[PDB]
């Protein structure tokens, strides 16, 4: 639930309130274009932004009390046919106009319920051969070097680095490009505390923004509510939409002039960012930007490509010790003696340091593994568990009565045989030096100030009770056994009946 | 296998001998443009299109035997770095050249050779983008795309042509010019696109006749001199159409060719193919937006088909949740699903169900005759996976060819491994009229050529039923898993019984 606006009467935001702040409701833009609202059935003009009489050039009386028929005499008819009533509002128009009093413009219309947003902005070979050299990229790694290479000679930024999310929405700068004689911010890792839980669910919704100016001060609308509803002006589609006031502080510290950012979408999920920088005032051009949003669109297909191609590559490594595997529990009769045998190794598959094996109503233990009452406190925690696989590279933060046992057990993989973890195999990973060089400050340290942080340097943290983490491709390879060891379980059932079926006769 | 070609000697291709055809190996060019190749390290020329000492204005004597270096000075620097050894065949390079009119480059290498292709030259995307990603369904989707490829090309027609998982296609959205012939709804066999045109259209992802009643221009030397074999044009947009599909296109009245690939997942999922009545000659910056078109597509077809199913999936919620939590406790499966409160006939929306349980089998609602279950059961055994899925029996198994009335159509799944438990869902008979644009499939076999006929075509198809929607294939999966799941309470507690009845 977020708190009302500062205009309507609502509370100030600190580092405290940050979740509940109407960011995609300031009812102000940013100086360097033009807002008016209009109704969407007859066309009569509701609101303006304060700097519009100027931008295009006509005294506010005029402009006041108007209908979108006499200003765009040959958009009107066009604009009416592109969005029709009931429309998503994620749906955009663009046309070019040539306003003598300014000289070239560029408007940018969406609707939002029964109302017209237009915004004006001023205005004037090689995206064929950037999307050909990205379908022929080997790796991921390979491909996130290709993207940051081409957006930073197109747009002339200083940085521009390319921002992923981690599946606990901490980012990690995975690859980057910049100007000679600046510090570098790659492979610096960042708290879920600088992008906010509604701003992610913004990102997904429209995927690009910028602010052209960090020391700029936001025009307001007037009148500053929509006399429609009676409510304030939802400005989340609007691209002159003002700048959230804490994030502004954020970029001064961090000294940067003008940011811009383009959300890479994979499978209705927000997966990362591109992210720029520039370290004076700069203003993109709108026809440059459009440029920007295929790439973006174009990466999101190839992320795809890519990720699946790792996985794939890797799981073909492991194929005869995989093969042989799945051959001796499609027929186990006793998983106690087949899924033992050192002539097999299940410890080899998935570089494990131990495994706790479970079947009938018994344990047994293969490699290097923790004492035995401590055996039956890991065993108990399991049962809890709602899922059929449970994943972790720490364990002592899952689980705190066993961060004791990180020497033999700090990374774990299991998997449930079935269903309830009546049957269940579990690999260990053993205890790790780990250092992480956050950018900036570490998690606990993004809560003490009012505002944002003033350091941004290379940062040394060091993690304990921390493993080797699992490779994708083998949690693919874990889940895999999971369903030959269930399946083969129905064979396991009918011959104890069959037991069953003498036992009872005698 | 494929034959050797025509110009090093190679038999005669017809329809029988469709699949052994080297498509990609014609060494021959279509005659708008100029096509040479280069040694990819010294950047000498090695061949040239006939056509093309014409086409950029010198004498022969001249361009052969030449480098790069001399013919291209601003490019051959710039060309060496963008395809360097050892790069994928795909990779493209583009450039404009001011030749005294204006020519469009684009080169590609393969192997230790460069290929060049030669071309005359010369605010809406934005809006079509935008317009493709807020499409409700997936019909609505495929009528964006086809008004849109028609208002930039200004082609007669333009249709989206998707792929069945038996590799026959269907017209499943059109546009056209008044006055003209509806292809729409038009179902078409699996022998009009050959299996190696298809992997083909996998890799390079547009290709076009400028002209159907063209000669084709050869190339000299005919052999590249490097291998002493013939040259490889797959990736070259110059490439000579096969003579095969040229006749085909003359019978059903078309002057030029174009189509674009879609591909979803790794896999040929449809074509995007554009008819004119005409000779007509696209523009190569206008290749260009339909391309990027293309890639749009490829994505936004994934997005429309999940909430498809998606959709479907929320009209049955009530009934899919009572009946995972009834078949997740069940120690005796023969008696929670059989419960008409329950009801699983009406989840699949289903004549007749078959189940089977510790070693025995009992049926509901309308069901074949008694001694022709035990025939159906003991062909499943046999059955490779977990799930078969038909709406057509009498193909599949002939021997219950017989059994229509009751079970045209089946959807079984095994709960464990082996079938030795599994459920069976049945569709009656109905009648089906489909409508083949042009012929049958058995009438595509019997000319030496292609087919005259192309009109509206109405068979008859008996042991047929209402097919599955995959959001019902979904919903089968999702119970086959709860079943084999609860299978492990269900020996838990067998070995308990067990337990006792060894103590006695
Ligand atoms: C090296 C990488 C890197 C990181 C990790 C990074 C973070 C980051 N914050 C972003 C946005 C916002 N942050 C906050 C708020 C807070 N964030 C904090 O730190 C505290 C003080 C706090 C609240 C108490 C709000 C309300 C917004 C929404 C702004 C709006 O849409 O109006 C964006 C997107 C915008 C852009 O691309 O420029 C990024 C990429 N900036 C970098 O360059
Ligand atoms: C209304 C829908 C509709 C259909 C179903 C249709 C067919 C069709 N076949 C295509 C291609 C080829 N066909 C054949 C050969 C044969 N075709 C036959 O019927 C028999 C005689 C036969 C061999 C025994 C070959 C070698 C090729 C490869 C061409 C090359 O790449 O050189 C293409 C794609 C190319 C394009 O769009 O232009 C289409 C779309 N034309 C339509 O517009």
């Amino acid at each position: 639930p977020f708190f009302p606006p500062l205009y309507l009467g609502g509370p100030e935001i600190t580092t405290e309130n940050c979740e509940r702040e109407p960011i995609h409701i300031p009812g102000s833009i940013q100086p360097h274009g033009a807002l008016l609202t209009a109704d969407g059935h007859s066309g009569e003009v509701l609101q303006m932004s304060l700097n519009a009489a100027t931008f295009l050039g006509q005294e506010p009386t005029v402009l006041r009390g108007q209908t979108l028929a006499a200003l765009l005499p040959e958009q009107w008819p066009a604009l009416q046919a592109a969005l029709p009533p009931g429309c998503p509002d994620a749906l955009q128009y663009r046309a070019t106009l040539d306003w003598p009093a300014a000289g070239h413009l560029s408007l940018t219309v969406h609707r939002v319920g029964e109302l017209l947003i237009l915004e004006f902005e001023p205005t004037e070979h090689a995206l064929r051969n950037a999307m050909f050299a990205l379908e022929s990229a080997p790796n991921l790694r390979a491909l996130a070097e290709v993207a940051t290479q081409t957006v930073r000679e197109l747009t002339g930024f200083d940085r521009v680095m390319l921002y992923k999310f981690a599946p606990d929405a901490t980012g990690e700068v995975i690859a980057e490009a910049r100007r000679e004689g600046l510090h570098a911010f790659l492979g610096h890792r960042f708290p879920a505390s600088d992008i906010p839980a509604q701003a992610r669910a913004l990102y997904t919704r429209h995927l690009l923004r910028l602010t052209a100016d960090t020391r700029a001060a936001a025009v307001p609308l007037d009148p500053v509510l929509n006399p429609q509803t009676n409510a304030p002006t939802p400005l989340g589609g609007a691209v002159l939409r003002a700048t959230s006031p804490m994030h502004m502080q954020y970029l001064r510290n961090m000294g940067v002039g003008s940011s811009l950012s383009v959300s890479v979408v994979v499978g209705g999920q927000l997966w990362g960012l591109i992210a720029c920088h520039h370290q004076t005032p700069y203003v993109l051009p709108p026809d440059l930007r459009t440029t920007l949003e295929y790439l973006g669109r174009l990466l999101s297909l190839q992320v795809q490509v890519k990720e699946a191609a790792d996985v794939a590559a890797f799981r073909q490594s492991l194929r005869e010790h995989h093969a042989r595997v799945a051959l001796a529990a499609a027929h186990s009769l006793s998983p106690h003696d087949t899924l033992s045998d050192p002539a097999l190794d299940l410890l080899g598959l998935m570089r494990a340091g131990g495994l706790i094996l479970r079947f009938e109503g018994r344990w047994q233990t293969l490699g290097e593994v923790p004492p035995a009452p401590a055996v039956d406190a890991l065993l108990a925690w399991l049962e809890t568990q709602p899922g059929a696989l449970v994943q972790t590279d720490a364990l002592g933060q899952l689980w705190p009565a066993g961060a004791d046992l990180a020497p033999s057990a700090a990374g774990l993989l299991a998997i449930s045989v079935g269903e309830g973890w009546s049957e269940c195999l579990v690999w260990l990973r053993p205890e790790l030096r780990l250092e992480v060089a956050w950018g900036g400050a570490t998690p606990d340290q993004a809560k003490d100030d009012l505002g944002p942080r003033h350091s941004f340097d290379t940062y040394l943290e060091e993690k304990r009770g921390y493993a080797e983490p699992w490779h994708p491709g083998e949690i693919e390879e874990a889940q895999d056994l999971r369903d030959t060891l269930t399946g083969a379980l129905g064979e396991r059932l009918s011959v104890i009946r069959d037991l069953n079926r003498a036992l009872t006769q005698s």
